[PDB]
């Protein structure tokens, strides 16, 4: 254990703590539920979307309302906590955006701890 904040202002909810979200959505019951759904030619295993990332903070209690939602789901991503799945996310994490998170159903994240696995489909040709 150790604590020791500092600055003058503070951003995020400082009765929350990242690290102790994540591991509230690692929870098989208690955590956000992952799908198996194929883009660009890949199907990403353990994946799940944006939008429900966005709600599971709200239904949790831990948001007012969605775009609240935006703030603690964006930082995710910057610290580690959410993986992006999908150029369209992708495109984003590295564009010049305040926050990396498109809270849209379209968009997939993945955790760095569960098992993500990629596996790219072959498509039927001829000869």
């Amino acid at each position: 254990g150790s604590s020791g904040s500092s600055g003058r202002s503070i951003r995020l909810p400082e009765t929350i703590d990242l690290g102790a979200l994540y591991l509230s959505m690692k929870d098989t019951e208690k955590g956000i539920k992952e799908l198996n759904l194929e883009k660009d030619k890949k199907i990403f295993n353990h994946c799940f979307t944006g939008n429900c990332v966005i709600d599971w903070l709200v239904s949790n209690q831990s948001v007012r309302n969605r775009q609240e939602g935006l703030m603690i789901a964006s930082s995710l991503l910057n610290e580690g906590y959410l993986q992006p799945a999908g150029d369209m996310s992708k495109s984003a994490v590295d564009g010049t955006a305040e926050n990396p998170f498109l809270d849209n159903p379209d968009a997939f994240y993945y955790f760095p701890d569960s098992g993500f696995f990629c596996e790219e489909n072959s498509g039927p040709s001829s000869g």
